[PDB]
This record gives C-alpha cells, structure tokens and sequence, in this order.
C-alpha cells in the first residue's frame, strides 16, 4: 500500500506513534516519506546481507526474521514480512521498540539526513488529526 501523507498520519497517530518518546508526528511522517515514500511493500538490501523492511525500513539485523540474515537478532519477534502488510500495526509496534533503545530516531539515516532538524510540521500541516 503507498499511503497518502495525512493517511498515513493518522493511522500513525491512532496507533500511538504521535508524541511517542517525544518525537511529534511530523518526525514519524517525515521519516516514512525518505525512507520507503510512504510504500508498506519497499524492501532495500543492505551490504552486510540485511534487508530494510516496510515504511520504516526497519533492519533484518536486529528487528525481524527473515531467515536470510546470519547471526542476526529479531527483537521485535515478527517475521519481516509483518513490516510489509498494508496495515501499520507491526510497524509502529516495533518502531516504538526501536525508538526505545537509546538512540531514538538516529536509528533512521534518512530521518538524522533529511528530517532532524527541519520544519518536521510541515509533513502534517492540513491534515485533519
Ligand atoms: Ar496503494
Ligand atoms: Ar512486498
Ligand atoms: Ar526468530
Ligand atoms: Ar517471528
Ligand atoms: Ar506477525
Ligand atoms: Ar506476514
Ligand atoms: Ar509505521
Ligand atoms: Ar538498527
Ligand atoms: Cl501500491
Ligand atoms: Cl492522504
Ligand atoms: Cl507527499
Ligand atoms: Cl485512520
Ligand atoms: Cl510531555
Ligand atoms: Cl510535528
Ligand atoms: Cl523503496
Ligand atoms: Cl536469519
Ligand atoms: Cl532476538
Ligand atoms: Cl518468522
Ligand atoms: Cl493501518
Ligand atoms: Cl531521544
Ligand atoms: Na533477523
């Protein structure tokens, strides 16, 4: 599913993304549009073997099974293609775990590149929330 941009913000906001460990919901809106354009199906292979999963790009690595990534962790107990349903639920449970562990949203290369630090408000602006 490719979301609209106040779709996906309040599907976010519902399931409790909006304000959680102090990152408003422009910051989450923001973070989906760099990393996947906003498409649940968006899968990106990394150079170590992992695979980022879904509309945040969450990592094989550490986060999910994928039966393909040797040695790796999968903290948020899902199979990756949880990360790839046109429901959110999945991901917005284990972006919360990830967002949990110390290093808040840094965890998203294109947040800390294209979104810290910017008008993250600008991504809800008009949405009716
Ligand atoms: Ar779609
Ligand atoms: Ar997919
Ligand atoms: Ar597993
Ligand atoms: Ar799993
Ligand atoms: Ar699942
Ligand atoms: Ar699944
Ligand atoms: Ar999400
Ligand atoms: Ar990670
Ligand atoms: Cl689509
Ligand atoms: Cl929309
Ligand atoms: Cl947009
Ligand atoms: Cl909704
Ligand atoms: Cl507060
Ligand atoms: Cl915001
Ligand atoms: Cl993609
Ligand atoms: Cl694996
Ligand atoms: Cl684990
Ligand atoms: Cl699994
Ligand atoms: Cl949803
Ligand atoms: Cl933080
Ligand atoms: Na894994």
């Amino acid at each position: 599913k490719v979301f609209g941009r106040c779709e996906l913000a309040a599907a976010m906001k519902r399931h409790g993304l909006d304000n959680y460990r102090g990152y408003s919901l422009g910051n989450w809106v923001c973070a989906a549009k760099f990393e996947s354009n906003f498409n649940t199906q968006a899968t990106n292979r990394n150079t170590d073997g992992s695979t980022d999963y879904g509309i945040l790009q969450i990592n094989s690595r550490w986060w999910c099974n994928d039966g393909r990534t040797p040695g790796s962790r999968n903290l948020c107990n899902i199979p990756c293609s949880a990360l790839l349903s046109s429901d959110i639920t999945a991901s917005v449970n284990c972006a919360k775990k990830i967002v949990s562990d110390g290093n808040g949203m840094n965890a998203w290369v294109a947040w800390r590149n294209r979104c810290k630090g910017t008008d993250v408000q600008a991504w809800i602006r008009g949405c009716r929330l």
